[PDB]
DNA sequence: GACTAAGTCAACC
DNA sequence: GGTTGACTTAGTC
């Protein structure tokens, strides 16, 4: 297939989202991902790193550590409550400025 | 075409 | 897996 016509930032906040948690795992995001867009079901060790470098560099994307084991392994990932609708009125692309936090 | 957000590669933790 | 950074790629005005 083509590309998807969303970011990863794009991405990861509607895989989030959707969650019934709001808020998923490195692996669930991978999975969304790819039972959505099979273009994703290729070249995996190239994008899935730059989801991992996308939530730990961005942050619209916290961190919510596990407590009672649950499943266990890794840890869970959320949006930032003062990210606003950010990729949100069509444009899924470029965001017109980042989040960066103060 | 600039300006800067987004994606790559890759070491380290 | 989660951070970092140096550097490239690319959307948008
Ligand atoms: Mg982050």
């Amino acid at each position: 297939h083509a590309k998807p016509p969303y970011s990863y930032i794009s991405l990861i906040t509607m895989a989030i989202q959707q969650a019934p948690g709001k808020m998923l795992t490195l692996s669930e995001i991978y999975q969304w991902i790819m039972d959505l867009f099979p273009y994703y079901r290729e070249n995996q060790q190239r994008w899935q790193n730059s989801i991992r470098h996308s939530l730990s560099f961005n942050d619209c994307f916290v961190k919510v550590a596990r407590s009672p084991d649950k499943p266990g392994k890794g840890s869970y990932w959320a949006l930032h409550p003062s990210s606003g609708n950010m990729f949100e009125n069509g444009c899924y692309l470029r965001r017109q400025k980042r989040f960066k936090l103060a």
